[PDB]
């Protein structure tokens, strides 16, 4: 999988045609304000980043999730979700790259901060539960630079190819958040195989702005390993999937 794009994944993972697949188009006019959504709590003051890795499909920054350092709580969530890693999906052009869309609009990229429900003890147990993960999704549009992103961009040359990693300590993910925490939420899935339906998605309404030069540097990563023909790492997003009977709730309006 990666002739092997998202339209093929159902043959190995039949849940690809399931009832709670992600991403989805967020129709802002049909999302329902839910005044009962409890306040969202993003507590990242003790986050401990470890490493950055080129997985062959995207890059990710991993955290020490062996204690409750950085956690997500509140909003639609019951209980405590620990930050495990963040990663991005992005496009070959500035008008595509996000996984979720808003009124059919695609953004240049989307940041996913992935958290697992600590009641399940480990993330591998959490991924087999309907409420195992909470992913905070943040859109990226191209405009002014994002200062809090530059440390990540500057390390990408050291993880150009599949399977490279590098130390990535002391990175503060708070620098990647927009001002507002207004959000939409809905039940969905992972967006790559095995596509399991274990995610409570929380998608922030306010995008962050990143510079043309920052996203250009995402696009110089490679899907291939070292010493293999170069395939630029672009368009690593899954398109919107049918919403089926689901309701998207809004925390605002
Ligand atoms: N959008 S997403 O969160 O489904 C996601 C991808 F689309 C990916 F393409 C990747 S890289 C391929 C899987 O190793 C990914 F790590 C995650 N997240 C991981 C989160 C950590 C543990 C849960 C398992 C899913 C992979
Ligand atoms: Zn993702």
């Amino acid at each position: 999988w990666g002739h092997n794009g998202p339209e093929h994944w159902h043959k190995d993972f039949p849940i690809a045609k399931g009832e709670r697949q992600s991403p989805v188009d967020i129709d802002t006019h049909t999302a329902k304000y839910d005044p009962s959504l409890k306040p969202l709590s993003v507590s990242y003051d003790q986050a401990t980043s470890l490493r950055i890795l080129n997985t062959g499909y995207l890059f990710q920054v991993e955290f020490d999730d062996s204690q409750d350092k950085a956690v997500l709580k509140g909003g639609p969530l019951d209980g405590t979700y620990r930050l495990k890693q963040f990663h991005f999906h992005w496009g070959s052009l500035d008008g595509q790259g996000s996984e979720h869309t808003v009124d059919k609009k695609k953004y240049a990229a989307e940041l996913h901060l992935v958290h697992w429900n600590t009641k399940y003890g480990d993330y591998g147990k959490a991924v087999q539960q309907p409420d195992g993960l909470a992913v905070l999704g943040i859109f990226l549009k191209v405009g002014s630079a994002k200062p809090g992103l530059q440390k990540v961009v500057d390390v990408l040359d050291s993880i150009k190819t599949k399977g490279k990693s590098a130390d990535f300590t002391n990175f503060d993910p708070r620098g990647l958040l927009p001002e507002s925490l207004d959000y939409w939420t809905y039940p969905g899935s992972l967006t790559t195989p095995p596509l399991t339906e274990c995610v409570t998605w929380i998608v922030l309404k306010e995008p962050i702005s990143v510079s043309s030069e920052q996203v250009l540097k995402f696009r110089k990563l490679n899907f291939n390993g070292e010493g293999e023909p170069e395939e630029l790492m672009v368009d690593n997003w899954r398109p919107a999937q049918p919403l089926k009977n689901r309701q998207i709730k809004a925390s605002f309006k």
